């Protein structure tokens, strides 16, 4: 009987229902689905229980990982071999993924298959609550000064402008989102791709930390430690205004039958054609016994499914990672997401989440993070933030 020990953190609400259909797909398969939740968004908690793990040998036979951690692990020679690879020859996913998304999931540099993709994430997104913005007569905004005078609108018509929850991860994401706005494509290239010395500790870098600094007037005193969910639920429930996060916030809204147009609004972050991507994906470790193997075989093949992919990706939030799923049945946010996805790749505006893992290894990552979370939570200067955050990253490389 095929079987997985599987470790991710999808423990609740819309990510618990889209990881059912993977996790119901499997059982149909006569697959035995051992499961290692580790709760913590963003994953920073379970890729420390993840390391863990595989510095104890006791690797689970799939992990929940982001980009460049896939080569990180391969470097520790604790993936191969590859028995994932050739379920991936045989169905092609050569040309069912773009070719930024397969080189993610590679392994043996860039030679053999050793993750499979589910799904593409959008970092760049505003929810709004439909009923607040109508009620005060705000027009959804599209640029960081229409959302700065929108959130002192609400603010003093007693309503919190913005939820969120001071988490690191959490501040990056907004953080991130920020930058390609206010600082453009090159520069959030420059800065989180490219790791640019000037870019991170100049001028642009300074009046992003300037739009951080509004966006922290903006939240409320229940912010510190408040998980992504709850915030969503705060916006959901008409109790703030908007969330700044990804459109697994929309994994919430559907779950809760709650429709954009009618309940709420999505729209995309100010950028220039910019779209802020992130895969999740899961891993195939080195494990002992051929029923584990034909799990990992079984899971990869049902992951990259294209009615899986379909579905899962309708109660996630995100859009599939699989080039020829039907768009059809998707809702209004994830077409935009999925065109935008179209419109930024020519533009070069189409780039890799930092902080949820595609741009960067976790050490650069959390670098990163935790100068952001300082700024955010302290009243530390602009200018100070985007000399620390200079100084983090280039003494983490
Ligand atoms: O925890 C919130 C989110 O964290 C992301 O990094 C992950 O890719 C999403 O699937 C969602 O889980």
């Amino acid at each position: 009987a095929p079987k997985a020990e599987v470790l991710h953190w999808w423990t609740g609400g819309g990510e618990a229902k889209a990881l059912k259909v993977l996790q119901d797909e499997f059982a149909a398969q006569n697959g035995v689905w051992l499961d290692m939740p580790v709760s913590g968004g963003g994953g920073d908690a379970a890729m420390q229980t993840l390391k863990a793990r595989i510095v104890a040998n006791d690797a689970p036979a799939a992990a929940q990982i982001k980009g460049p951690t896939i080569q990180e692990y391969d470097e520790e020679g604790v993936v191969a071999p590859y028995n994932i690879d050739a379920v991936a020859k045989k169905e092609g996913w050569d040309n069912l993924l773009s070719k930024q998304v397969a080189s993610h999931m590679k392994c043996d540099d860039g030679k053999a298959y050793c993750a499979a993709p589910v799904n593409i994430h959008r970092i760049d997104w505003i929810w709004a609550n439909k009923k607040v913005l109508d009620s005060n007569g705000i027009k959804m905004p599209s640029t960081w000064a229409e959302f700065n005078a929108a959130a002192d609108k609400l603010q003093a018509n007693g309503i919190i402008p913005l939820a969120h929850g001071s988490q690191p991860w959490q501040d990056a994401t907004v953080f991130e989102a920020v930058a390609l706005g206010v600082g453009g494509n090159d520069f959030y290239r420059k800065a989180f791709v490219d790791l640019d010395a000037a870019t991170l500790g100049g001028s642009t870098m300074t009046k992003v930390f300037d739009q951080m600094r509004k966006l922290k007037g903006y939240t409320d005193a229940g912010s510190p430690g408040r998980d992504w969910n709850v915030a969503t639920g705060m916006v959901m429930e008409g109790k703030a205004a908007f969330q700044i996060m990804g459109d697994w916030a929309k994994g919430e809204f559907a779950a809760n039958n709650m429709a954009p147009g009618k309940d709420y609004i999505c729209a995309p972050t100010p950028s220039n054609n910019g779209y802020l991507y992130n895969v999740d994906s899961f891993i195939f470790y080195k494990v002992k016994g051929k029923d584990k193997v034909e799990g990992q075989k079984l899971l990869a093949s049902l992951m990259m499914g294209k009615n899986f992919q379909k579905v899962f990706n309708i109660y996630k939030g995100s859009i599939p990672a699989r080039l020829d799923v039907s768009m059809d049945e998707f809702d209004m946010c994830a077409k935009k997401s999925n065109a935008d996805l179209k419109t930024a790749g020519s533009k070069g505006g189409l780039l890799p989440s930092f902080a949820h893992g595609m741009a960067l290894r976790l050490a650069q990552k959390g670098a990163i993070q935790d100068v952001v979370t300082e700024h955010f939570n302290s009243n530390m200067s602009s200018s100070d933030a985007a000399k620390k955050l200079a100084a983090a990253v280039k003494a983490s490389l």
